[PDB]
């Protein structure tokens, strides 16, 4: 007998209650704070992703995300998870076998690999994919019950998050001033909102073996909001040169821009410290909290 991390009999029973018969190899990622993620082989010979909510508060988010993905499926020129099972105890979809655009071993803080800076096929196809996403009509998002933020509501959300961090943590004075100046800088903010992925970075983008964007995953944060939300992580990974290329092609592909978009994306990236701190706070995880407090107290 060999102790294994996965509980195959419990997983089998869970999947079977939702019409999936597990058979063959599986792998398990238990490091998620909200979900256990298992990639399992099913009697169709195919791999499926089992996205297992850990708690009632997580389970509550399944049905609204299911409506998002159902709406998006025909309206994007790339794949998204096909949640053929979606309920409080289990989400399951056939695995999208294409690689993520960043490969990282669970537990590790350093990726094995990220799609290269000089990959023109990746850069170009990410920009067009993003323009396509941001072209999904607002009416479709409303009809699907999505969270909608007008430009005023988008800016208010940022203000609320900044204020919550200020109430719970002690933040470097210059950091605070940066965020406030940004919130007060009318010219930075867009006068429209779009359907955004909300958690978009190389780890949630799938690519075919030519490095062309073929899919996106992990849509929990999707909503109608500030377009720049989906561009900040591109700046973080690919730098100002990568952002410059993105904006040129995004605009050429029909994406709507505004003159201070590049600036606004950089401010959104800085605002990532707020998002991280609130995640840490809401998680109750002391390691995340220690990192967050250190970041917030530090000079940029
Ligand atoms: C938009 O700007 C981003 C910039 C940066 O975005 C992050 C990323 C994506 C964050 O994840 C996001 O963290 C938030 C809190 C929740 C979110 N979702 C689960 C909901 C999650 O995906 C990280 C904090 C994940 C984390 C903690 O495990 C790590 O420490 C790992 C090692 C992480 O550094 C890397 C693999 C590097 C190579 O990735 C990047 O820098 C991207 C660009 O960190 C953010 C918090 C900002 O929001
Ligand atoms: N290639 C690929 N990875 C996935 C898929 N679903 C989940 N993952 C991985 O599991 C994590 C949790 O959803 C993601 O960040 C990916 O690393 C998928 O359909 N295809």
């Amino acid at each position: 007998t060999v102790v294994t991390t996965a509980d195959t009999s419990q997983l089998y029973a869970l999947a079977a209650r939702h019409g999936l018969k597990l058979h063959g190899p599986l792998t398990v990622n238990e490091l998620g704070l909200d979900y256990r993620i298992v990639i399992a082989t099913v009697d169709d010979g195919r791999r499926w992703v089992l996205r297992i909510p850990r708690r009632a508060e997580v389970s509550a988010k399944v049905e609204p995300e299911a409506r998002v993905l159902a709406m998006l499926k025909n309206r994007l020129p790339f794949a998204v998870p096909d949640w053929r099972v979606a309920n409080a105890e289990l989400v399951a979809y056939p695995m999208l076998e294409d690689s993520t655009a960043m490969v990282i071993q669970p537990g590790s803080s350093t990726p094995d690999w990220v799609v290269p800076q000089d990959s023109e096929v990746f850069a170009e196809s990410f920009a067009t994919a993003l323009a396509a996403l941001h072209a999904v009509p607002i009416s479709a998002a409303v009809d699907a019950g999505m969270l909608i933020r007008t430009p005023t509501q988008a800016r208010q959300k940022v203000a609320d998050d900044v204020d919550r961090v200020r109430r719970e943590f002690v933040v470097n004075d210059k950091r605070l001033h940066r965020w406030q100046r940004w919130l007060d800088d009318d010219s930075s903010w867009p006068d429209f909102s779009v359907v955004v992925h909300g958690d978009l970075y190389v780890g949630h983008v799938l690519i075919d073996n030519t490095e062309r964007v073929s899919g996106m995953i992990d849509w929990s944060e999707a909503r109608v909001d500030d377009p720049a939300i989906d561009m900040a992580a591109h700046l973080m990974v690919f730098g100002e040169e990568g952002l410059a290329k993105l904006l040129l092609t995004y605009e050429a592909a029909g994406g709507r821009v505004w003159p201070r978009l590049a600036h606004h994306i950089a401010e959104r990236l800085a605002f990532g410290a707020v998002t991280y701190a609130l995640f840490a706070l809401d998680s109750g995880n002391e390691e995340y909290l220690a990192a967050a407090k250190a970041q917030l107290a530090a000079a940029e």
